[PDB]
């Protein structure tokens, strides 16, 4: 299950500053045998590999974001709420939108 | 049942700060023999699973909503009145409104 | 004769604090025989209902109101003036404005 | 692999300030053994060539681009993405856009 | 069960040009033997009265509405669509929109 | 499964006529035993009844369609095409548009 | 794979007339032995699927189309060219449009 | 070399009357070794090809043209002037335009 990520990155009043376009391997795993517990999550993996690629942020100070049919940019930071998130799909196009974590 | 709940948690002016989009199993049951009196109460397993999401909440210390039909937050906590605030869902979503519990 | 009570719990300048929406069975009543001498009063089963739900009152510490043609908030204590009270339903909703009993 | 890089310097508006237009080698690789580990890279040894055209910027401050379908300028900083930029080739002509790397 | 009817006569652009305000008793009905099969329908008692009234029409040639949650003027005819007519009931209020049956 | 349908009338610019309302039990069925092969089919047991209803049309005269994501009126005839009309229904209203079979 | 295809019906001015939405299944193929020599083609089940479906046609008397980057109806008729139209999936809705075979 | 062939057969007027769209393997080859002399020609395999695929016109009775820079239909017919065409390929699509051999 190949399936691009595009990242968008959000600023002041949620315009995008730095838009990414990666792919990513959810569905896809590695070797079928255990050589830990089970790797990392699904998001957890996702989250790195955002963290990766922008050189604007820092891996733990950023809020992932997905819209929902109303508009809404509803947020995600965990593996069974990731499995909702990816139910919104166009053609292979997952649009992430992502924010940082500031004072308050 | 399967039961979408889109809880709001609202911020300064009742504007919602933060959006989370879980689902919810209210007149599904677990094993059909008391293994305790009979389990948490519907909205008792509500509230544990809103406070489990948030990070920015801790379970205790919030007041969870509904909008009836005047456009008013009435407020709810107890399970025989999550059944009334139940009697709104639109399509199966439950719009909930979650507010911090501050001084007075 | 289902019948729903809208309790406002009034504030400082007479702004609604919580709103909490309960039912109420006023005409209707138990078992065709005389456990006791009459039960409690129809007024008297209400505001035993309106302290039991709201957290921020205790009871015997509230006076229960409603709004009258004037626009007056009327209060009611007894149970033959609750039967007045009642006399302006809308719809189903009784609607009833809960003060507290402060110093003076 | 003859590649034809038409390389637009974006000004204010995101409107062209000066057009490059130089040739690429990517796929195109020297003698087959190991002067060193491998070269640089092949999204390395684009950005040395567009900073040594471009009077106006120096080497290591300036983003380069290209469009998708979509008509956004997706950045492009590695070679493992640089790949994936130049799947959007239409003739020979890969359009990248760049852009100066300013205070904020 | 007293029922109020409020009968808009609509005129050209959907505005109200008689209003006549009756009284009408669905769930009640007359002696407990039968005289005939079963009188009229409850649908047919209410336009048999709607007629008798207002003086600018005659019956069998208009068409009476009311409006669901959408603002729409939903027709009825039948008996089993007038109990979902009035289910719309506000307070004791049952407002219909009288229509006349001209050309196409 | 109780699912309320709206049917709308089209008229000349697709511009609703008349609306019904009525309610339909698609998943409901009756006794479970065989008194034929098996009844009629939900989408003729659909189309038997909005002609029942609207006194200007007459049966087999008549398309029925729904709504997609598109905004595209996409007709249906079928029972395994009406399975996948009824997976646009929002609340409980099964919107449909009634257009007639004209000369060509 | 499940795929779904719109098949749109043109009319005079290449205007859609009727739309049907049904859905298909190219890569999936029935059990794993051979009762025939291979079947009927994917493209000779897709023009057979498509001509049950509309009314208004008759099989071996329409031309399926589909549009390709530049806006261009290109036909289809083969099953190694049905393998080239779906490659312009775009979600998974395969977008084809129907003309009938008039006189020349 | 896979190189797509995008066959435009014009009508009256020179308007395209249909468009095929099929994939041409010019400098591939097959096995290197002779079973013939030397195939057919390019030329000859690309126009035994187009004959094959539209219905509408048969092998010896068509000329396939292509555009070159002053936008003039230039023919062409012979394999060392199908290489002179197809120096006029813009991204891998290379257009013929296809005229039957009418009267004269």
């Amino acid at each position: 299950a190949s399936l691009t990520v595009k990242a968008y990155l959000l600023g002041k009043e949620d315009a995008a500053r730095e838009i990414r376009r990666f792919s990513f391997c959810c569905s896809p795993e590695p070797e079928a045998e255990a050589e830990a517990a089970a790797g990392p999550g699904p998001c957890e993996r996702l989250l790195s590999r955002v963290a990766a690629l922008f050189p604007a942020l820092r891996p733990g100070g950023f809020q992932a974001h997905y819209r929902d049919e109303d508009g809404d940019l509803v947020a995600f930071s965990s593996d069974e709420e990731l499995t909702m998130a990816m139910s919104y799909v166009k053609d292979d196009i997952f649009r992430i939108y992502i924010k940082e974590k500031k004072e308050c």
